[PDB]
């Protein structure tokens, strides 16, 4: 399904998102928005033969089983299509993974170039949370 803006943040401070790891919501939406436009069922394919999946776009090469990304690893121990539910549990839970294994929210491209050193909070504005 296809997120709101204030509707995403809430269901991810729920889910314990807000400040994980020092990074406040406003960082999880605004990488939602520019990953897969708040779209759970939003795939890109990678050059590697590797695909992101869901509203976070995590890859297959190391974090979910797609069944055809030879040699990956399967980190988040759950099937590719867990992550496109319109529950963003699965989703979230892999994050959480992520940002833990040393380098941040550095490990998604678009928050890096998009959203890091911008006014983040501007993405919770107005949501009643
Ligand atoms: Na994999």
């Amino acid at each position: 399904k296809v997120f709101g803006r204030c509707e995403l943040a809430a269901a991810m401070k729920r889910h314990g998102l807000d400040n994980y790891r020092g990074y406040s919501l406003g960082n999880w939406v605004c990488a939602a928005k520019f990953e897969s436009n708040f779209n759970t069922q939003a795939t890109n394919r990678n050059t590697d033969g590797s695909t992101d999946y869901g509203i976070l776009q995590i890859n297959s090469r190391w974090w979910c089983n797609d069944g055809r990304t030879p040699g990956s690893r399967n980190l988040c121990n759950i099937p590719c299509s867990a992550l496109l539910s319109s529950d963003i549990t699965a989703s979230v839970n892999c994050a959480k993974k992520i940002v833990s294994d040393g380098n941040g929210m550095n490990a998604w491209v678009a928050w890096r170039n998009r959203c890091k050193g911008t006014d983040v909070q501007a993405w919770i504005r107005g949501c009643r949370l």
